[PDB]
RNA sequence: AAAAAAAAUU
């Protein structure tokens, strides 16, 4: 159980919304729950279902009457009346009467807030509105897909384009909601083995060299097929599937197996070999390797010719960075657009004739939620400099010009690593880019003095660490490295290894496309990020627009856990935790640690908010009266036993600390990673090429929850497709924030971000956490292990109060 | 890595 919402905002202009919200009506019944178990049990849901048809179509008579129950594909079936079977385990399958579940119940909860909403009355809900969907479509997470007709779009390395949607039922302000999203997702293309091989490893024609694969060729295709179920071809239509856990260094033709014999007695025998003795088959590739699959032990290889990559499978793996740009370009719409396809495919699903939707007397409006949501205000900005002058937001969206930071650092001492070849950035160049940023960061206010000290050229990662040595080591003050680099290169990971953590020294990397071809918002950017990294201030919210938060000391902090890469179970998850340390707040200090992989809880939290408290009184010279603590998104299923731990961390480290100490804690959880989207009602109120909601655009009611304290708010300027709202849960509140001040210093915090002069989506604490966690992850590039890992992470005393991670 | 937004048996 969360706070209680206190009220409603009222700052603000009312603007007129439509949600891809659908309003349910459920009758107030009991509906009735049965444990299905099936043997055997690993098999996937596709397969429960079409086993669970099966039996109602057959055993109507027997066991079933005429009813039509609904099933989620594994051990749950529901009824709306009961059926002939009273309590009895009936029979590879057998039925028990479970539960139960009262829709009259969820009625009430949503009207009167004094019990939790009951999720089992929710979940025989959305399983009843989700059962024929999972028929027709193939099902991915909340999500709907079917294979490709009408459309065609291949993102390379053997993925493509899947269009489908989002579907959800939650409990809105009165009423329960559908939710309805168009969504688009990567697949494998179903295409034999070595296609799949040769899209991701760029070879042309397969047939040109009949040569084994190099090393490097044979570790890139391992990491993209393991894990990816696979069909044979050499059995006469039988097409068993198996799934790949290695691919083997040998050839075919080289790889051995011990085949067993009739009497139990083992050979030694090539894949190839048994290919040949087998099935008849002589291989066209003996030379290219094996998959194994099934067990690491039981010694199944297959040829990679034998073999096609099943249908249907999502690709969890991460896209690159042109297969991301090319999905963008192929499933990215203009809100309005987008708003047309969710109402198309709203009017074209029919859920009011869906005989199952029929069958539990379900209603659902065909018609967007209309909402009235109020536009924020925009916080002004205060610059330094002689004229002191103010920066007014406009459309999520201000600018540098005539202003100087706030408190600008003075650049004296600084130098140039160049990792780009001389030819591809000579001198005259370089001193082209540095006259430029030189013009540009004087008139910022943080001018960088005369020449560099230092300018050598170097190549590859492994010459970092000797310049940065020597760097280390002659220039005790240094205070700035520009790196140059080319292009996407593993020197950044070291780059930023060495600076931040091995030395303690400031380094701002540039892209040498970017010095090739200066623009002056690229360069004015630069300075902002390079400032800070300096211990500079850029601005500060003008002081008297801010909550009475600020009447005593108080400090933000930020979270967030990344956690490793899909096949990865190595690699540990990263957590990180970032607090302000100033009362404006500008500056932010950093804590970041390495826990057992896929846990979501913080574990060392208590310690990590404990040192930023430490690190806060030894900055300022008071110890916060209060802490604000935005956390990034968690499974919801999860998020009691995240706050349970979380908040009593957080509790742990004041008490812990000092006798007597007991700042009061907020704790709100920030979800970007939803499919609620809001449109502007009136065609007129759209802004940019993109037509979306202003910057700023607040809801609390009519979609959010029935009694507890959460908000929409859309804190930026939408550029291409449609904008996310990002989602705002207050789970503790010892602070009896009122809606207006929470909404408003939220979104204020929104404008405190360093990296650009824009309100950026969700608050500067927690977008910081992100990049701490992402700048951890560079540091355990490697190119006793967990306290090798601890340590990989830990910064260098001199870089750990700054703003390293900018 | 100037930056924000943006889709996720063998």
């Amino acid at each position: 159980q969360a706070p209680r919402r206190p009220g409603i905002g009222t700052v603000g202009k009312p603007i007129k919304l439509l949600a891809n919200y659908f309003e349910v009506d459920i009758p107030k019944i009991d509906v009735y729950h049965y444990e299905v178990d099936i043997k055997p049990d690993k098999c996937p849901r596709r397969v429960n279902r079409e086993v669970v048809e099966y039996m109602v179509q057959h055993f109507k008579p027997q066991i079933f009457g005429d009813r039509k129950p609904v099933y989620d594909g594994k051990k749950n079936i529901y009824t709306v009346t009961a059926l002939p079977i009273g309590n009895e385990r009936v029979d590879k399958v057998s039925i028990k009467w479970l539960a139960i579940v009262s829709w009259r119940m969820l009625h009430e909860a949503l009207v009167s807030g004094q019990i939790p909403v009951p999720l089992e009355s929710v979940q025989a809900l959305d399983v009843a509105m989700r059962h024929l969907a999972s028929m027709r479509y193939t099902p991915v997470g909340r999500s709907f897909f079917s294979p490709p007709e009408g459309y065609y779009h291949p993102l390379g390395g053997g993925r493509e384009v899947w269009f489908g949607f989002h579907q959800s039922v939650r409990p809105a302000m009165w009423k329960m909601m559908l939710n309805i999203d168009v969504s688009a997702t990567a697949f494998y293309k179903a295409q034999p083995v070595i296609e799949f091989m040769c899209e991701v490893l760029d070879i042309r024609n397969i047939d040109e060299q009949p040569k084994p694969l190099t090393d490097s060729q044979r570790v890139r295709f391992t990491k993209e097929i393991k894990g990816l179920k696979v069909e044979v071809t050499h059995c006469g239509q039988m097409k068993r599937k198996y799934r790949v856990c290695n691919v083997t260094r040998r050839p075919a033709s080289h790889q051995t197996f011990p085949l067993q014999l009739e009497s139990g007695q083992t050979v030694e025998c090539t894949v190839a070999q048994y290919f040949k003795q087998k099935y008849n088959l002589q291989l066209k590739y003996p030379h290219l390797p094996c998959l194994q699959v099934g067990q690491e032990q039981k010694h199944t290889y297959l040829p990679l010719e034998v073999c096609n990559i099943v249908a249907g499978q999502r690709c969890i793996k991460k896209l690159t960075d042109n297969q991301t740009s090319t999905m963008i370009k192929a499933t990215a719409r203009s809100a309005p657009d987008r708003q047309e396809e969710i109402s198309r495919l709203m009017k074209n699903a029919s859920y009011n004739l869906d005989p199952y939707i029929q069958e539990f007397g379900i209603k659902v409006k065909d018609d967007m939620t209309e909402v009235t949501g109020r536009v924020l205000p925009a916080p002004i900005l205060q610059y330094g400099g002689r004229n002191r002058a103010i920066a007014t937001p406009n459309q999520g969206v201000w600018d540098m010009r005539g202003k100087q930071f706030y408190n600008g650092i003075e650049i004296k001492v600084w130098a140039i690593a160049c990792f780009a070849p001389q030819k591809q950035c000579r001198e005259e160049v370089l001193k082209n880019f540095t006259d430029q940023l030189r013009k540009i960061s004087k008139d910022a206010g943080m001018p960088i003095q005369g020449q560099p000290c230092f300018c050598k050229y170097a190549q590859g990662a492994d010459s970092v660490e000797p310049m940065f040595r020597h760097l280390k080591n002659t220039y005790s003050g240094l205070q700035l490295i520009i790196v140059i680099l080319p292009g996407k290169t593993p020197v950044y990971a070291e780059v930023k290894r060495v600076g931040d953590t091995l030395l303690g020294m400031a380094t701002q990397c540039v892209q040498v496309k970017n010095v090739v071809k200066t623009s002056p918002q690229t360069l004015s950017n630069l300075c902002l990020k390079i400032n800070v990294k300096l211990g500079g201030i850029n601005n500060i919210l003008v002081p008297h627009q801010r909550s009475a938060v600020f009447q005593q000391p108080v400090i933000f902090l930020g979270a967030d856990v990344t956690h490793p890469p899909a096949g990865d179970g190595k690699k540990p998850s990263i957590t990180a935790v970032v607090g302000s340390m100033d009362a404006h707040p500008s500056r932010y200090c950093a804590t970041v640690r390495v826990q057992r992989p896929r846990q979501e809880i913080i574990e060392d939290l208590s310690y990590m908010v404990r040192e930023l408290l430490i690190q806060f009184y030894k900055s300022t010279r008071f110890k916060p009266t209060r802490i604000i603590f935005y956390r990034d998104g968690v499974p919801e299923g999860q998020l009691p036993q995240i706050l349970h731990y979380e908040l009593l961390a957080i509790r742990d480290a004041c008490i812990k600390l000092e006798k007597d100490y007991q700042p009061g804690i907020t704790y709100i959880v920030v979800q970007k990673r939803h499919h609620t989207r809001l449109f502007c009602a009136d065609k007129n109120e759209r802004i940019g090429k993109s037509g979306n909601i202003p910057a700023g655009t607040t809801v609390d009611t009519n979609i959010t929850h029935p009694f507890e304290f959460d908000f929409y708010l859309c804190s930026h300027a939408g550029i291409q497709g449609t904008s996310r709202p990002s989602h705002y849960y207050v789970l503790w509140d010892d602070n009896r924030f009122t809606a207006d001040e929470l909404q408003i210093l939220t979104y204020q915090l929104c404008h405190t971000y360093v990296r650009c002069t824009r309100s950026v989506s969700i608050p500067a604490p927690a977008y910081y956490a992100r990049l701490v966690a992402f700048r951890a992850r560079y540091h355990l590039v490697d190119k006793r292990d967990p306290q090798a890992l601890a340590k990989a992470v830990q910064v260098h005393q001199d870089t750990l109060r700054t703003m390293y991670f900018a």
